[PDB]
């Protein structure tokens, strides 16, 4: 599923991401934008052999099981395929664990490089939330 901007903001809010660990909803939408362009089916292979899955490009090195990432963990206790669903629940629940891991949203390199310090509120501007 490719979400609309305000559509995703609404879903993220409904699943409790809005201000989760102090990160406003706009931070989350911005991260999703640059990670997956709002496409739940987005996958990308990493140089180390791990793969990133879903709207927030969650990495199989730590967070999910895909059966093909040697020496990895599955800290979210989910198959990486769950992160590709039209229903964002699994992505949100996993992202809450990731953002709690110590480095906050810096876990998402793209958030650091493209969202951090910017006017993230622009990402939810105009949305009925
Ligand atoms: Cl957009
Ligand atoms: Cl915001
Ligand atoms: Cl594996
Ligand atoms: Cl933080
Ligand atoms: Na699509
Ligand atoms: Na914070
Ligand atoms: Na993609
Ligand atoms: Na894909
Ligand atoms: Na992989
Ligand atoms: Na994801
Ligand atoms: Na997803
Ligand atoms: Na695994």
């Amino acid at each position: 599923k490719v979400f609309g901007r305000c559509e995703l903001a609404a879903a993220m809010k409904r699943h409790g991401l809005d201000n989760y660990r102090g990160y406003s909803l706009g931070n989350w939408v911005c991260a999703a934008k640059f990670e997956s362009n709002f496409n739940t089916q987005a996958t990308n292979r990493n140089t180390d052999g791990s793969t990133d899955y879903g709207i927030l490009q969650i990495n199989s090195r730590w967070w999910c099981n895909d059966g093909r990432t040697p020496g990895s963990r599955n800290l979210c206790n989910i198959p990486c395929s769950a992160l590709l669903s039209s229903d964002i629940t699994a992505s949100v629940n996993c992202a809450k664990k990731i953002v709690s891991d110590g480095n906050g949203m810096n876990a998402w390199v793209a958030w650091r490089n493209r969202c951090k310090g910017t006017d993230v509120q622009a990402w939810i501007r105009g949305c009925r939330l």
